[PDB]
């Protein structure tokens, strides 16, 4: 198990424009396109994205493209950020990508939710850490997602994707 493999779980595949969770317009592994509801604002972002004319359709290595990007922009935003350098730097390789996936394309809001749960995850309390992430906007919109997602924080392992 890894980021990728952890990011494919939760987001699936899906190679034809889709609305996310959220009801936005989305392609591939979960790559948020925009939040208008216009297909066709959502089909010229596509074209922009893939750099070609598409039909609203990718291809499986253009989704992985996108996807890698995304994970690459997910880690950049960490880094980039005061808030949450310091306590992705504090982390060990497995909360790292809880970490990444609790970043990777999230709302303002779950953002700013997961933000209260910082210092929890920084002193290494991880039990109230947990408690404190289940009050989240990201777990009212998606328990089991926000539970795989906090069962790795909360465990420092991947035992939540281990069956999937």
């Amino acid at each position: 198990m890894n980021i990728f493999e952890m990011l494919r779980i939760d987001e699936g595949l899906r190679l034809k424009i889709y609305k996310d969770t959220e009801g936005y317009y989305t392609i591939g592994i979960g790559h948020l396109l925009t939040k208008s509801p216009s297909l066709n604002a959502a089909k010229s972002e596509l074209d922009k994205a893939i750099g070609r004319n598409t039909n609203g359709v990718i291809t499986k290595d253009e989704a992985e493209k996108l996807f890698n990007q995304d994970v690459d922009a997910a880690v950049r935003g960490i880094l980039r950020n005061a808030k949450l350098k310091p306590v992705y730097d504090s982390l060990d390789a497995v909360r790292r990508a809880a970490a990444i996936n609790m970043v990777f394309q999230m709302g303002e809001t779950g953002v700013a939710a997961f933000t209260n749960s910082l210092p929890m995850l920084q002193q290494k309390r991880w039990d109230e850490a947990a408690v404190n992430l289940a009050k989240s906007r990201w777990y009212n919109q998606t328990p089991n997602r926000a539970k795989r997602v906090i069962t790795t924080f909360r465990t420092g392992t991947w035992d939540a994707y281990k069956n999937l």
